[PDB]
């Protein structure tokens, strides 16, 4: 309970580099990547499209590892 995730602030296109402007801190269910690891998923790819509102899972950021 309470733990906030990564959430996609705008529609977040394939093979672009994330930036700040593109993440926001929510608390949601299911839990996602952690909102602490907001700075470190900048410049990192998804592998496919996030709409807006998606909840950023670890299996959607390429190379990503926590």
């Amino acid at each position: 309970a309470n733990q906030a995730s990564v959430v996609a602030n705008q529609l977040i296109p394939i093979n672009t580099a994330l930036t700040l402007v593109m993440m926001r801190s929510e608390v949601v269910t299911p839990v996602g990547i952690p909102a602490e690891d907001i700075p470190r998923l900048v410049s990192m790819q998804v592998n496919h499209a996030v709409p807006l509102g998606t909840t950023l899972m670890p299996d959607m950021v390429k190379g990503y590892a926590a």
